[PDB]
Parts: structure tokens; sequence; C-alpha cells
């Protein structure tokens, strides 16, 4: 973690002991590509250095592939960044990004700002991706309410399914209404489909959610 | 959480961890819609920026259905917003309200600190509304003491009935007092009628109170 | 809690989340209305704000009826509050001492220094109010040494009642030592009545309590 | 906790919850008039004001009777106080020396130092005399190797009885070194007799405790 | 740990008893020589003396054995630094980089942060070395997918044991890739080897592992 | 705890909750002799003054004799210290080095820095003492490798064994070494003597070591 300093100097502290043990529990109990993990892991990481997005991940606990497979793909962003960012005199390296060959006090700089700022986008990017090697494809679509699961249970899983998937947000509407109504057990789809005929297929996240319960 | 500096320049800082955890356990056991995760999530959140108000509450563990509904709902107090407050030159948008595009430092300014105030307050508009959804019409006229439940007892539960209920003040002391005798047993709601006559009815809560017990 | 700012200016503070936790496991062991919370409130309280003297009181675990119960009985201190101070020009009101329509840094303020320390006054004696409600009439009396308790333990039983009961000081010290020896198994009073004849029955807290043992 | 301001001036803090919480499990594990409680609230006690030696003594757990004794005791040391200085024109009260009528602010100043001070000392006197009530008269000489106790146990039991009686340290030496030949088993005791001669009976405490083992 | 004076000059700190007990655990559940307390010491002993890179190591819990072997290839190190380095005028001392005979202010100067860089380093290397001698000969090669094992687990197990070879990147790299095929079951081996002909065996790291589960 | 005031004014503070609790936990396991405890007492002691090193000391838990024994070793110590410094004009008293009628400011002073610094010497060398009580004499040359222990853990009892001994380094190398081979079983002493013929036996701390698992 950055720390300002009151004359202005920047210096560099070791991440607190209280966020760290934070962020392990959750990459212990839901996993180091999970969500859960990411999240808490952003929100933390913004005074976290370059060095210390990295070296903290790697400390976390996790499948020893798991780790192979997110630096596999956090070397797929870095590649990706020279080619859209060419060689530049001012411009940073992926060693700047990643911090390599510079002490903290050098790398809780505000020229390392963007390179901290750069670095954290490239982990949350290999992680969604490590996770979407785990989805199979068409996720929502296999999901229905096998043995007439709650609706709202049913809706739960198909809310995560279409949140697995990284489809933009146009699309992401699209397929939480439509696969609700379709994937329901008959017994409430049915009487939902009289009980509201056409509108209840046209809208089907809140109006159908309140009916089916 | 906003830092006033010393300088009078205002810098942000990440929810304390010790807070965090401390709303996430009253978020795990009650629930995320739960009346002791809200009282305690607006107590902790007048510090919290627009940003941090939004990102804790989707890292508190919870149904994935009920963000959707509390987004649902947040989303509902977003377009009223936009409606009862026109478009104006320096009137707050949406985005800047629900903090889109705005880093820690810029989210935590003073101009952000009517922002994160709007803010808080939708969410839990939302979430009295989220767990309105649950409860059905009439809890506290369905509510009675089966099995001679204990006066206490039963008073307990007719209060969280009304307490469910969104009725105003005028309207929520009326409810209290009358359903008490109403649904009490017979067995006490008889020795207290003769022995308070007419006035035992007309008021209910203290005086019906101690003398069942 | 309010902080006292070098400038002089004085601002507020969530709860420690250290000091709010320690209050609630002794609202969840001992009651809500207990007197060990009681105790552990009062001293931690000094700083609170009065809106952090009823915000966290609420968000503390108690059977629902009780909080009705004790707000029951703030109400009631409030309307003897008016009563005994007349409307006037700078006195508070019942508001202002109950922290309405309040932010918190203008509840923080040296004006609502007399506003705090009149709302946590009022809430200590009303759950020594509702901790009345629940003692019966005359427990001291009925106390005794059931089964030859240990003389020990039946004075700490005895000790308790008079401390349950409102009663003054003067009439407090009377009953602890009055009681004692009455309610004592007749093979210890006995024993003493024949070892310090007159004076045992005279003296009793202290002379009695070492030869019983 | 008195502080003390940088500008020179005294406020107060509410005891850390840290070490109030230190306190009560070694009241509630060993007692509240057990030594390891008396040893640890010395130390911690010596910046608390008069009023927080006697509120946090009250907050932690004992039997109620207990705090009858130590506030009998407590009272003892008062009187013997008032009897030992003779009331002066700025000789200190019971009262201001236990922190009665006195806001936290004015119970933190340095002319409640002393009074502070003098408190604190009371306390310890009376857990000191309270311990006593429990003990038996000669607890030491009653102490042997009852089926032939490790000489270790027996002389830690012994040095246990000794610290028990509130003898000086001249006769404190006496007991210990005199005790622990005469009350040890015929077979270390003898062996020793034979080993040492006149001298093991000279000195016990520290040539004997090595031999026999 | 140093801690450098708003002053300038600089003093020190007894190691944060929080950061102790968090590498502590990690060298009590995973060992003193395993990677895990490795990653964890070098981020945290960024800011620790050499007398505390030294004294903290010793107290963490380990074999007694293991420490004899930690200090002994420590002392490899320190003959290797002083041949490497001939004795100089200003250069440093196995004994000023060992932390002796200096007070913590001292071992917390600017003039022995590079003993401290120092010290770190030896201590990293020695545990690689001593984690070295627990791993027989060819890891790798030995390591396959019996009992037909996940290729996901047969994976992590083989990055594993390249990990354990100290071999150099360009090494280390042709490790993974060569192995995972060839000690890969015959059933998925095979059935990749038809799929992607020549390609899979040329490359086997990420193509193949996402084929094979 | 001595704190040094921005003033440049030295002032006391009680011992950090945090850091006791730690101690007393290492004491509570391993023992208040153990070298676990010496050890981290060592580290923490730094700034604890002569009165918070023999305080927290009598807090820690231990079996009563014990501590007698600590203060008898520690009684030796001073009478020692008497005599290598004969009484002088400004040089130090046990008194003074022992905390005695000193308050903790006049305690945490600089004068009383070699006195705190020459009270922990005293502990440490009685607690190596008390420990040497225990130790029963040639400890190593009884250990063996009885029932074929592994030879690891037959070198970390004799690593202990040689640890607990007091004698200098210069013969503290000779035992490790030499008792390694002799009380090897016969199966690894009698494989190795044949594998490094006269080697072997000259040197067997590492190169023995390794051979023997």
């Amino acid at each position: 973690p950055i720390v300002n300093l009151q004359a202005g100097g920047r210096s560099w502290k070791a991440v607190e002991s209280v966020v760290f043990q934070q962020l392990q529990t959750v990459a212990m109990q839901h996993g180091l590509v999970s969500e859960d993990f990411e999240r808490q892991l952003a929100y933390y990481a913004t005074t976290w250095t370059s060095k210390d997005i990295l070296e903290v991940l790697a400390m976390m606990p996790g499948n020893r592939a798991q780790k192979e497979l997110i630096q596999g793909k956090l070397n797929e962003e870095a590649e990706r960044w020279v080619r859209q960012n060419p060689p530049g005199p001012n411009v940073l390296t992926v060693d700047q990004i990643m911090g390599v060959g510079q002490t903290n006090q050098q790398a809780s700089q505000a020229n390392m700002d963007q390179a901290r700022q750069i670095c954290l986008q490239w982990v949350i990017t290999a992680l969604r991706s490590v996770r979407h090697m785990s989805h199979r494809p068409g996720n929502p679509m296999l999901v229905k309410q096998k043995n007439t699961e709650s609706y709202e249970d049913f809706i739960a899983r198909l809310l995560e399914a279409i949140d697995a998937e990284p489809v933009t947000d146009p699309i992401k509407t699209y397929l939480k209404v439509t696969l609700s109504y379709t994937n329901a057990s008959t017994d409430c789809q049915k009487q939902m489909d009289r009980t509201l005929g056409t509108r209840v297929q046209q809208a089907t996240v809140e109006e159908k959610m309140q009916a089916c319960r």
C-alpha cells in the first residue's frame, strides 16, 4: 500500500495484515478465481503498488495450476498491452507495470500509479477469463427447475449463469428475462401464462418473480 | 470512507476491515435485506463514498436473486429521482449519485457528499421494499396466540408484524394497541376484560402487557 | 462518539467497532435491560452523541417487545422532562435531546453535550424501570435458604434482590442486614444466635457472613 | 484512562476495550479477588481515573456477595483514611478519592492523580483482605505431601500457602524454609536428612528442593 | 521494523505482533522452509532490521534440525559473501550483515539498510536450499497420473515439481510443457494426440490443459 | 514500555495488551522457563522498563515453585552484580535495577535505560539456569536412536540436548558432530561408515545428515 507522506513525498507500507487475512479467507472459501475474491481484491488494491498486486495474489491460497492459468492469462494481457500500446519514449513497459526491479518506494511512486492501475486491471480480466474456462458453454440454457426447484432458487441459479457469461449489458438483459419463463416448471409457467397472458412472457424478471413463490 | 485531511483537502480510505466484517456477519446471520443489516449499514455508511455504499453492499453475503431484487428496487429509486428532479445544469445525475466513472478521491469530494447521502437513502428504501415483498398481506391480523403463546412473545411477534408493514406512525400506533387484545387468547383477554372493563380494550400496549405475563 | 479536533472544532466518529461488539455480547448473554449492559453502556456512552445513544441501543440484540417497553419508558422520561422543564427560549426540546433531524456533526456539538447527557440518563432510568417490571413484588422477602443453600450463595441472592428493588440507600441498608438472619436456615441462624446472642441479629451483613460458611 | 494532551491539558479516555476484556477473562477464570486479577489490574490501572478504578471493577464478573465484601473492605479503607488523615483545608475527601460527583475530565485532572493513586491502593488491600477471609487459619501448617506428592508440587502448594498469609517478609522467609522439611514425606525428608545432615534442615528452600525430585 | 522518524532520524520498533503471528501460522501449517512462509516473510521483512530477520526466524515454529540446516546453509551464504566480496575498508562484514553486537537503533540505521537487505537474501537462498534437500532427484519425471488422476490435479503436481527444482526460466518452461503430455494417462494423451495431432505434443501447458478436464 | 515523546521527554506506557497476551500463550504452552518464552520476552522487552520486565514476568502463567526458583536465581544475579560492581557514587543499586520505589515515569527514564538493560539480562540468565536445573547431567550422551528413530528426529533430539547444555561454542560444535555418529543406529552408522570411510566419522552434522534419511 502506498502511503502519502504529510511532506507530500510518497512511501510504501506492507499490506495491512487485517486486509490480507480478509482477502485470503475469501480466496480459501470461494476460490482465488471466484467473483467474491475479485470484488474484495479490487476495492482494497486501490492503494496497493504494482508489486503488492502480484505478491499478495501469489500468497493467496489456490490450486497450483490455477496460478499458472492466472499468470498465463496475465501474460496474455501483457502481450496485448504491448501490441495495443507500441513501444514509446515515456510509454510504460510490461516490466514497469508488473513491478519488475523496482524497490517498494520506487514502485509506490506517482509514475507507478498508472502502472499499479494498469496491473490490477489485467489480473481481474485474467480471473474472469480463468473463471470462464471453468464455465462450460450454454450454462444458462441447460439450467432449469429440475424437481420443481423454488422459482426464487431457479432464478438465483439463472442469474449466476448469466453473470458467469461475459455477454454485454444489452444481451445480459435479454437472457435473464427470456430464460426465466422458458426454463420454468410447467406448474408455475402455465399458471402465470394464463394469469398475465402475453405480458408474463413479455417481461419475466420482476412481475413473474413475485407471482411464482 | 472519506477522510478529512488536516490541510482541509479530502481523500479516500478503504472501508475499515473491522466495520466491513461487522456488517457482513449481520448480513450472513439475519440477511442482507434484514432490518439488523439495514440499521448497522446506515450508521457506518455516514462516511462511506457513493462508490463504497454500492461496492460493499455487493460484497456482503446474500442470495443472488436478492441482489437482483435490491438493484432492481435501486433502479426504481433512480428513475423516480430523475422524474422528481428534472435534468438541471448543476443537478446531480443518477451516475454521479451511483458513483459511476469517478476515482475514489473524486467520489470522496464534498460535491459527492450530497451524492453519497442520496445514494445511501435509495438502498435503504429498496431493502425495506425488498423486505416488504417477502411479507405477505395482513401479517399482523393473521398473527395470534396459537397454543396460548406467552402474551409477551405474542406481543413481540405482533410488534414485528406492524414494524414489518410500512404504515405511517398515526396508523402504526392504531394497529399495535388494537390487535393485541383482539388476537389474544381467551384466557388472558377474558380475565383482563373483566379486570379493566372497557379501558383494557381502550389501551392494550402497556396496561394489558403487564397484566398478562 | 464526538471527536475533539486539534483546531478545537468538534466532529463525529462511528462508534468504535470494538466497543459496539463489546456491549452487544453483554446484551446477548445478560440481556439489554440487564444491569451488566446498563453499566458498560453508561461508561462507554460518555462520548456518544444523543444520536449514537439511541441508534446503538436499537441495534443491540433484544426481544422486540423489550425495545417497545424501553422506548415506552423512554417516552415516559421525555414527557416528564417537558413538564419539569417548561418550554423555554434556549431550553432543550425532547427532539434536540433525542437527536431528531440533526446531522452527526451537529449532534456532536457542545450545545448537544447537555442533550447527549440528558438522553443517556433517560435510557438508564427506563431500563431500571423495564427491569423492575420483570421483578415481582417482595422478591427479597420470598428469598430464603431452601435446601440449606450456602450462606454465601443465599446472601448473594438476597443482595441481588435488594439491588433489584429501587429502595433508597437508607432503606437498602436496613433490608440486607435484616433479611439475612430472618431468611437464614435454622441450623446456622440458631448456632449464630447462641454464638453472638443479640448482636448477631443486630448486625448480620459482615459478622454473621464470616461465621456461616 | 487519563490522556495527556499535547497542549498539556489532560482529558479522559474510556478504558481501552482490549485491556478491559483482558482483565475480565482473568477475573472470570481466576476470580475478581484472585491474585492474578489483582496483579493485572494494578499494572493497567496506573492511568485509570479514580472513577475508572471503581466502575471497571464493578463491571468485572464476580459473585454478588464478593462485590459486597470488596466494597465492605473498601469502606473499611475509607474510614481508616479519614481517621489517619484528619479533615483538612486541601486534604482529599473520601468522595474526591472515590470519584464522587466528578465529570470524567475533572476526575482525570492532576489534582485527582493523588486521588486515583489513593483509590487503587484501597481496592488492592480489600481484595487481599477479601482473599484472606477465604483462607482458613494455619493453611501452610496443614499442607503436607499426602500420598507422597511431588516434592516440587508440595513446595508449590506450600509457597501458595505462605503467599496466601499476609505475614511480613522477615517471617515469610522463616515459614517457607521451615515447613518444607517438616511437612515433607518420610521417604525424601529421611534420605535428605542423612544426605545433608543438620544443614538440610538448616536451609530447605533451594538445596533440599533440587535433591528431592 | 525500522521506523522513519518525522525528524528524519531512524528508530526501531518490535515486529508488529499482528505480522509475527501471521508468519508463525504459515510456518506452523506449511513449514518454516515451505514456499508459503518464504513468500510472506520476504514481503513483511522489507522494514525488518538485520537483527529482526534472524530473531523472528528463530522464534518461528520448526523442527530443531531444520533450524540447524537453515543456519548451516545461512553460514554457507556468509562464507560465500566473504569470498565474493574481499575484506574492504567500508565493505560490510558478515557480523554487520548478521546484526552482531548492534543495538536495535544502530541496526535500524541507513548503513544497516544494505546489511538488512543482504541478510534477508541469504535466508531465502538457504530455505530454497533446505527445501531442495527434502526434494529427491527427478521429482517431475517420476510424477504421472496414477489411477487416471484429474489432468488438472496432475498438472498441479507437475507444476509443483518444476517449481520445486531450481532450474532456470529457459529450462523451467521446457519441463512443464514436455512432461505434461509424456506423463499423461493413455486415455487423454491418446485422444488429444489424435485431436491436435503434432501440435498437441508441440505445446501442452494451455491447449492440452483445457482439452483434458 | 518507555514511549519517546516528540518533545524529547520520556513517558511510560502499559505493555501493549497484544504483546502481553502473545508472551503469555508462549509461557502457557511451552513454559515460562522454556526457550520459546525466553526468545519472545527478550525481543519485546527492549522498550520494557525495569518495572515492566518484573511485573509482566510475575503475571505470566507458571508453576508457583518455578517463580520462586526464577526469583531465587534472579537474587543470585543481584548479589553477584553487587560483588562484581562495588558500591559506587553513581553506580546502579540492585533496587534501582529491580525498579524498586520508582514511579513508572521515573523508571522509564534514560538513567533507568541501563537499569532496564541490566534487569532483563539477569532474568534470562536465571531462566537458563532454572531450565538447567530441570536438565539431568549428560542428556546428549544418553540420547540415542532407540527403535531406529528417524536420523533426522534423532539429530533433532541431540541438537536440543546440546542446546540444553550451557557448554561454550567451541565445545558445542565438538558435541553435535561427535555424538551424532556414536549414538546412531547400527544400520545407518554402518552403511555410512563404509560409504564415507573415515571422513563420515570425521564430520557428521551435514554430510552424514543427508545420507541417513
